[PDB]
């Protein structure tokens, strides 16, 4: 029964989420309504992020977070064979070309989750301003860490770009479910086909 | 007939704890009883078992909207989930599905209260979309349009004896196929039935979360 | 400069459009607004109605009102393969197998542009009534031009869940432009890079 | 800069009748205004006349939007299109596109107005999209990515010395490209640029047909 395994991981890569937003500087300070639309409405591309940079080790393929693998042959066979070679050649590549580490990894998932441009929140001007001081970190990490890489920071934040149309993608295409879900969905009625009835 | 009107009805009618899963455990309980549902239509068990997954993974959304709109003829200005729940207009626009929300019910409640569709023909509407001769990966197409075309062949008889003074009422319910068509897309991709049985358990499970240590 | 000659098509195209709205009983007798607000919502589908029933003769193609055709294997390069072949499937050779008439399609095409559904609509009740009328003039026609068939008249409604989705495919996918723009747009854009310089 | 000078970006910044044909002739004058400021551009035209079809394909609706939205930081409520056309927020949502109007005033007219985005830095901005080198089909990705890095290096040259109190400008010019990727996707499948450009004489053209004989 993968299916009941899949929803109790994901209940923990949620908890996971919650839990790593709550020790960023001054998230929980920001209204608990506008903490829930930045979750809200930045967890895809979060995820997207993740599992790509994740992925740096891998060739062809996203490790997703319960350790499976998953190969360009598994996606276009599931038909979702363009949205996952962009992941490979405009994040995972990209992120491995660079090197990028995990605390620039973080910096670039907070200014995603910090995004004052979601609808309803009531101040926006503080979410911009948590923006700022994050990539005013960023950026001196950056220039300490790698003197030599003067354009380093803006190379980061330049596959923000690159983040938000591969994520309205996934939605659009349900890559999520399409990725994972074609033949155990299949596995998963065949099972009520064949259950007794009356 | 060779489909029995009477079963098609009979089918009608016999039909804190981590969030996720919570949403899963609804999702599978509405998808059984939409394949025990199935499996009570004339003639559908007698198909081949792969070809039954494909029907069922193709007209599972637009099946669903069916059940709750024509469920929803009751209430007002709202929709009746399986779950008892009763989501209104208010509770959808904040979960981002305001649009859909209202469509369900410009399009198909407000239409099926009207002209006050039975439960028969219900079943009849839900069957043709069951015996979608169009799904991709079909076997044999023709035995699904076949089985399709003996369904609104009762669905006529039916309406034509029910409702002599209305007979262009047989077309009328086929011409609502459309709109559950355009609507059970718009569905998928704004994840409709996610976020309405979802929206609260998750809002729920952050603010605690977010006021947790 | 074939781009030029695919607007002027499109201009005749939309003034046929009109002139058939105009011909269909009791059409001109609604509100001008709600004439506009039909048209808008309906010519998608009335323009795949058509050359989807002009496609009949073809095999693996459809045939555009500038008798350009165009075959499958030129639609799958174009990335659109799968719109393309549920218009085939979906209409096309269901119009074919069933020999759907031009009378047929026209009461089809009515019903369509009758749409009480659509946003805006100053008497939605007014529009189902002429509906109505339309629909049941081609069960009569139906019964009479076949009357071995009885499900004939359901069976073509049942087309139009099928165009409803293809229409909407189109839209989002963009299935006209990406169809014959790929070459004409390169050659569009490469005479204007040849152009003087400074 | 040395290699991308920001003085070449800025100079070439500052560089009925059928309706159907009418907007035709309009769009296919606004895209070779483009294609003429492109050719401006240091090092553009160096390139593959293949690859420069490719990032024109690929590029053109937002760089169209970049250059409206910040032509539209005088106006209120509304854009100002290269023709002069005042477009206002109900004339776009009468066209069916409102919520896209919307976030270009939010996510661009208004912040490019608050920062006092100058065309120097608008410029720069568009000759990052410009050279985009995840556009498919490049015969070498490599170099349109050094061009990319040219330019933003010469930005943030620019602009730690036009605006030294702001050192977070640079950044806060490239964190609105997210913004203008997204709003870019979201013009072309509601048909954005033909609506406003073609609403009107659609209309014109229809209300005096159906008026007509
Ligand atoms: C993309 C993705 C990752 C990758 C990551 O986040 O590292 C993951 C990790 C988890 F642990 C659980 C699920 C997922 C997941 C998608 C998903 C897929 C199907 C479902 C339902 C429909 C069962 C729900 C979610
Ligand atoms: C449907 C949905 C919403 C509602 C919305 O966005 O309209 C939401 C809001 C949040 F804040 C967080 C998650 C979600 C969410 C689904 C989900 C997707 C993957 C996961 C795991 C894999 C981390 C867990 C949950
Ligand atoms: C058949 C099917 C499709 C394909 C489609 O209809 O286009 C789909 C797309 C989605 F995004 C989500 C679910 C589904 C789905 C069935 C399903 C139903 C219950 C569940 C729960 C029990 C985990 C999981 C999966
Ligand atoms: C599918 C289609 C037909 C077929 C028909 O309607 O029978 C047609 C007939 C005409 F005369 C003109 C255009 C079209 C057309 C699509 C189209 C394609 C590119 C464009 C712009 C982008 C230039 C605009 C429209
Ligand atoms: C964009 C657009 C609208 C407005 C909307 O749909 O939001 C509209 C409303 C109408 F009534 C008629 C045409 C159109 C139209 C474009 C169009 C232009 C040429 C053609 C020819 C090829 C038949 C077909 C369609
Ligand atoms: C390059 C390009 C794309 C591809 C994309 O951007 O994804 C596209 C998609 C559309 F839907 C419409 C136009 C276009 C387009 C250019 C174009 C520009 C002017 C014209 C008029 C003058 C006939 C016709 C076409």
């Amino acid at each position: 029964d993968p299916v009941t395994n899949i929803c109790q991981a994901a209940d923990k890569q949620l908890f996971t989420l919650v839990e790593w937003a709550k020790r960023i500087p001054h998230f929980s300070e920001l209204p608990l309504d506008d903490q829930v639309i930045l979750l809200r409405a930045g967890w895809n591309e979060l995820l997207i992020a993740s599992f790509s940079h994740r992925s740096i080790a891998v060739k062809d393929g996203i490790l997703l977070a319960t350790g499976l693998h998953v190969h360009r042959n598994s996606a276009h066979s599931a038909g979702v064979g363009a949205i996952f070679d962009r992941v490979l050649t405009e994040l995972v590549s990209k992120m491995r070309d660079m090197q990028m580490d995990k605390t620039e990894l973080g910096c670039l998932r907070a200014i995603v989750l910090f995004n004052p441009d979601s609808k309803g929140l009531s101040n926006p001007a503080e979410v911009e301003a948590l923006r700022e001081k994050v990539y005013a970190s960023l950026e001196a990490y950056c220039k300490h860490k790698y003197p030599e890489q003067p354009g380093r920071f803006a190379k980061l934040l330049l596959r923000l770009p690159a983040l938000r149309s591969i994520g309205l993608k996934c939605l659009e295409h349900l890559f999520f479910f399409k990725l994972i879900g074609d033949t155990p969905i299949d596995t998963f009625l065949m099972e009520m086909l064949e259950a007794p009835h009356q």
